[PDB]
C-alpha cells in the first residue's frame, strides 16, 4: 500500500501562530501640500489664464486685477484644480486674498484633492490669510479627499496660532479622517507637545492614549487621564480601555519597551494581567520581544510569571523561543517554571532549541534543565534541533550529554528525522557522536531507508561511506532498494546498486525491486535493474513475473524493456495463467498485442485447460478476444470442463463476445462431459436476447 504514513511541522505551526498573534497592528495619516508648475498650456485663453496663475502666486495684486478686468474667469485653475486664490492662499498674500474675495472669487471652492482655500492655508500656516478666509464665511469644518479639516492640518504641523484661532471660533476636534483620525492623534504623532495641551485644554481622548502609548509619551498621557477616576472596575477605567485587537495601552507600551509610560499606566490603576486575543498578556508580549525592563516592571508589579495563552505558552516559552537570553535569564532568576509545557508537550528547551538560540539553551541547561526533556511524542530537544537542521544547537545540545539514539514516539533517532530532512551538515554531526547507523525505526526502516526513500542521494552517500549495509529490510521485508524503487528516485537506485545493493533482494511475497518497478510503470528503473542483472522471470508467491505484473497493470513500456530483455513469454503462475492470460483478464489490450508479436502462444493451456480466449470471453474483455481470435485462437477449445469459450460467453451474457464467437466459426452444437449445450447454460441463467442470439 502507502508507505508516507509510515514515514512534527504542523505541530509547530499552532504555536508558531499563538506567537504571531502577538504583533501590534498603525500611524496616524500626514497631509502632504499640493505641487504648483505654472505652465502655459491648460480656447484662446491658454498664455492669459496662465499669466494670471503665475500672477497670482507671485502676489501682484496689480497684475492681478488689471488681468481680471481683461476678462479672465476668476475661476481659473491650472491642472491640479488650484485657483488664483488658492495660489494667494498659500503664499500668505493677505491682500490678494481679500481682493480676490471681493472680486468674486469662492471661497470653498477645492481642488482635485478637496482642499479649500482655508486647507491651504492652515498646512502653510499663514494666520493671516485664515483669519480672512473665516471671518469671510469660509466652512472650518471642512473635510477635503480623505476626509481631513484645517484643525488637522494645524496641528500635523504645530501652527499654534492656527490652532488657536480655529478652535476659538469652534472648528470640530472630533471630525476624524476616513480611517478613524482626529487632530488630537496627528499632534501625538508628531511630538507637538503645544498642540497637544492646547486640543486638549477644551473638550476622542482614547486612540491618542494609545498612541502615546507606542510614543513613550508620559506628558500627553497624564495629561488624557486627568478625567478618568480609579473606579471599583478596572474593565470601566479607560487606562484599560482596549483597542479593535483587544490590546490595551499596557500591551502596546510592553510591545515597545516604553518602561516611562508603562509606569505611569501602571500607577493610573493599569491591570498587569489583562488577556488579548488566546491569552496573550503584557508578560508575553513583553517577553516575546525582549524589552527586558517592561518584564522587570512587570513582574514587580504582580505580573503573573506563569501565565499560559490557550495552547500552553509562558513568558519563558516566548522568551526562548526568540532568542531573548536576557528576557530568559531574568525570568528564571525570578522562579519561572523551567518545564512548564505547551499542549503538544514542548519545554521552553524545546523552544530554545527550535530557533538555533544556543544562548538560551545555555542559560536553561544552566538552571537545570533536563537535556533529553520529551515532549508528549517523546522528543528530545536534540529531536527538534535535528529537524531543524541547526547545526550549533546540535552541537551545544551533544557537547551537554544529550543522548543521540533517543528514540522518539516511532521509533525515530535524531538520525532518522536528520535524514528525512536532508541536513547533511547536522547528520554528519549525529554520526559523529555516535548515532547508530543502521539503528530501526517501529517499522524497521534504517536512516539509509529513510534517505533512499526521500531521494535525499548525498545522505544516501554518506551512509554508504559510513558503512551502512544497504540490505536492511524493514518489517514489510524491503530493503532500502525496494523503496527507492517504490518512490522512483533513479539516482538513488543506480547509486545503490553501484555500491552492493542486492538487485533481487525478496520482501513479503519474495518480490524483487523489479516486481515493484513494474507495477508503478517505472520504466528507466526497469531498465535500471535489469542493467544490473535482474532475473526478469523472477516470481512471487502467487507466480507473478515482472512480465505478469505488466500484463496486469497494462504497462506497456515495462512489457518492452522485458521482453527485450529476455523475459520468458509464456511461463505459469500458481493458477497455471500465461502473461497473456493475465491480460485477457484485466483488459490490457497493448500488452497482450506485443504479447502476441513475440511469438506467444495464442491459446496456451494451464492446469484447468483454460485458454486466454476463455478468460477474455470471462471478464468481458472484447477486443482482445477478438485479437486473439485474429492472431489464431480457436474459439472451439475446451477446458476440464468441457467448456467452449461460447459456453462462458453464453452463461455469463455476453452478447458481443458471442457475437463475435459465432462470427468467427464457434461451434453451437457442442457438448460437455455432464450432457451440457451453451443452450442450456444460456437458457438456465435466464437472458433473452442470447438465446434468441444462438438460434
Amino acid at each position: 500500500w502507502n508507505e508516507v504514513a509510515v514515514i512534527l511541522a504542523a505541530t509547530e505551526h499552532d504555536t508558531m501562530l499563538e506567537m504571531s498573534d502577538m504583533q501590534v497592528w498603525d500611524h496616524p495619516p500626514i497631509v502632504s501640500e499640493e505641487d504648483i508648475s505654472g505652465s502655459l498650456v491648460p480656447g484662446s485663453k491658454s498664455d492669459s489664464n496662465a499669466s494670471f496663475l503665475r500672477a497670482a502666486r507671485a502676489g501682484n495684486l496689480d497684475k492681478v486685477v488689471e488681468y481680471l478686468k481683461g476678462g479672465i474667469d476668476i475661476n481659473t485653475c491650472n491642472q491640479n484644480g488650484l485657483n488664483a486664490l488658492h495660489l494667494a492662499a498659500k503664499e500668505g498674500h493677505v491682500g490678494l486674498v481679500q481682493e480676490l474675495l471681493g472680486r468674486g472669487s469662492s471661497v470653498d471652492s477645492a481642488t482635485k484633492k478637496g482642499n479649500t482655500a482655508l486647507h491651504i492655508a492652515s498646512l502653510a500656516g499663514q494666520a493671516e490669510v485664515v483669519k480672512v478666509l473665516v471671518k469671510e464665511g469660509a466652512n472650518i469644518n471642512a473635510q477635503s479627499q480623505n476626509g481631513f479639516t484645517p484643525l488637522y492640518m494645524a496641528a500635523q504641523e504645530n501652527h499654534i496660532d492656527v490652532v488657536k484661532y480655529l478652535l476659538e471660533n469652534g472648528a470640530n476636534q472630533s471630525t476624524a479622517t476616513e480611517d478613524g483620525f482626529t487632530p488630537l492623534a496627528v499632534a501625538l504623532q508628531q511630538g507637538h507637545n503645544q498642540a497637544v495641551a492646547i486640543l486638549l485644554e477644551n473638550d476622542v481622548r482614547l486612540p491618542a492614549l494609545h498612541i502615546a502609548a507606542r510614543k513613550d509619551d508620559t506628558k500627553s498621557a497624564a495629561l488624557l487621564l486627568q478625567n478618568d477616576h480609579n473606579a471599583d472596575v478596572q474593565s470601566k477605567m479607560m487606562v484599560n480601555r482596549t483597542t479593535e485587537s483587544g490590546f490595551t495601552p499596557l500591551h502596546i507600551a510592553a510591545h515597545y519597551g516604553n518602561v516611562n509610560v508603562a509606569t505611569l499606566l501602571l500607577n493610573r490603576g493599569a491591570a498587569v494581567d489583562f488577556t488579548a486575543r488566546n491569552g496573550i498578556t503584557p508578560l508575553h508580549v513583553a517577553s516575546k520581544r525582549g524589552n527586558t525592563n517592561m518584564v522587570k516592571l512587570l513582574l514587580d508589579r504582580g505580573g503573573q510569571i506563569d501565565a499560559k495563552t490557550r495552547d500552553g505558552l509562558t513568558p519563558l516559552h516566548c522568551a526562548a523561543r526568540s532568542g531573548h537570553d536576557q528576557v530568559v535569564e531574568l525570568l528564571l532568576e525570578r522562579g519561572a517554571p523551567l518545564l512548564a509545557r505547551t499542549k503538544n508537550g514542548l519545554s521552553p528547551l524545546h523552544m530554545a532549541a527550535q530557533g538555533d538560540h544556543v544562548e538560551c539553551v545555555k542559560h536553561l541547561l544552566q538552571h537545570k534543565a533536563p537535556v533529553d526533556d520529551v515532549t508528549l511524542d517523546y522528543l528530545t530537544a536534540l529531536h527538534v534541533a535535528a529537524h531543524c537542521g541547526h547545526y550549533r544547537v546540535t552541537k551545544l545540545l551533544l557537547d551537554k550529554r544529550a543522548n543521540p539514539n533517543a528514540r522518539a514516539l516511532n521509533g525515530f533517532t535524531p538520525l532518522h528525522i536528520a535524514c528525512k530532512k536532508n541536513r547533511i551538515k547536522v547528520m554528519e554531526l549525529l554520526v559523529k557522536y555516535g548515532a547508530s547507523i543502521q539503528a530501526i525505526t517501529e517499522s524497521g526502516l534504517t536512516p539509509i531507508h529513510v534517505a533512499a526513500f526521500m531521494g535525499h542521494l548525498n545522505i544516501v552517500l554518506l551512509l554508504l561511506q559510513n558503512g551502512a549495509s544497504p540490505d536492511v529490510t524493514n518489517i514489510r521485508g524491503e530493503t532500502a532498494l525496494h523503496m527507492a524503487a517504490r518512490a522512483g528516485q533513479v539516482e538513488v537506485v543506480r547509486c545503490l546498486l553501484r555500491n552492493g545493493a542486492l538487485v533481487d533482494a525478496r520482501a513479503r511475497e519474495e518480490q524483487t525491486p523489479l516486481h515493484i518497478a513494474s507495477r508503478l510503470g517505472k520504466t528507466e528503473i526497469v531498465q535500471l535493474l535489469l542493467q544490473h542483472m535482474a532475473h526478469p522471470d523472477a516470481a512471487t508467491t502467487n507466480g507473478y513475473t515482472p512480465l505478469h505484473i505488466s500484463a496486469r497493470e497494462g504497462q506497456v513500456d515495462v512489457a518492452s524493456v522485458l521482453l527485450e530483455a529476455g523475459a520468458a513469454h509464456s511461463l505459469a503462475t500458481k493458477k497455471g495463467f500465461t502473461p497473456l492470460h493475465v491480460a485477457a483478464k484485466y483488459g490490457s489490450l497493448d500488452v497482450a498485442k506485443l504479447l502476441l508479436q513475440r511469438r506467444a502462444a495464442a491459446d496456451s493451456a494451464g492446469k484447468n485447460g483454460l485458454t486466454p480466449l476463455h478468460v477474455a470471453a470471462h471478464y468481458d474483455n472484447q477486443k482482445v478476444a477478438l485479437l486473439l481470435l485474429e492472431k489464431g485462437a480457436s474459439p472451439h477449445a475446451t477446458a476440464k470442463n468441457g467448456y467452449t469459450p461460447l459456453h462462458i460467453a453464453a452463461k455469463k451474457n455476453q452478447m458481443q463476445i458471442a457475437s463475435t464467437l459465432l462470427n468467427y466459426g464457434a461451434e453451437t452444437n457442442i457438448v460437455t462431459k455432464q450432457g451440457v449445450t451453451p443452450l442450456h447454460l444460456a437458457s438456465q441463467e435466464g437472458h433473452t436476447d442470447m438465446v434468441t442470439l444462438l438460434l
